[PDB]
């Protein structure tokens, strides 16, 4: 899969580093593929704007080739958004998690 | 929805809240949707290559749970383009509109 | 089409232009589409994590209206990670390239 963290906040290295256990995680435990196969990717100080401000606010894209089984997304979306609020101080309501499936994706200069 | 604005130029404070006020008036009044409720993220100063040139460019990507209805993808082009055109005077035919949908989309800890 | 480059390490004017010049022949070449028409955004100097790491990884994501031709993705892919080695030396185990298809796009103000 791929995660990208957009937050209009700063990260550091163990804000990205806790989120980037969780997305391990969450791809094995819930996803169920391989957790070194999920690529990261951090996007801090984003200049975002949302429910009428600037304040600190996230977006989490998610794509999984082949998308998703019936309850993973719920889960996702809790996981990912109790962690956001634990690491940034982002409010839930103030979190987007979307999902998306490609229709191909290339690893190792070859198609899945 | 999401609004991510990708430009090859520095967007600045008047900038990134005119071109909030355009999306938030496009979502209620186009797309029918809560204008609270469209998170957008502004990526300016960003390196991009298009028709042969580094020139002022802008790529913009609209994602809207659910799609979206026959004639408002032609009108949110028109309106974004021109409000992009007005906020960073890149030329129209240096402005791509890009339209998705997502398959989930969480907030506030819960999927639509 | 537009292509989007993530990749981890610094990117400089030679690398952008010189991968800027493969996603023109691969967009004319394998996508048989006009090449001053790829959008191309470089996000250079990523914090990224994969296969359990923060060293070089690229991801790149591909959008084309119309989707691909039977044998398209694996040209791309193959083309795109020797470019992203070549250029910026990054491991083709450490390369993903991800394949989209907008909904709509505009460009001049109008819709595809």
């Amino acid at each position: 899969p791929v995660i990208q963290t957009f937050v209009s906040t700063p990260l550091d290295h163990h804000k990205r580093e806790n989120l980037a256990q969780v997305y391990r995680a969450v791809t094995r435990d819930v996803l169920g593929k391989p957790e070194d196969l999920v690529m990261m990717t951090f996007h801090d100080s984003t200049p975002m704007h949302f429910f009428g401000s600037t304040d600190p606010v996230a977006c989490v894209r998610v794509e999984a080739l082949g998308g998703y089984g019936p309850s993973e997304p719920e889960k996702v979306t809790s996981i990912v958004t109790a962690a956001i609020t634990k690491e940034c101080g982002i409010v839930a309501d103030r979190i987007f998690v979307l999902y998306f499936s490609p229709l191909h994706c290339g690893w190792n200069g070859t198609n899945f």
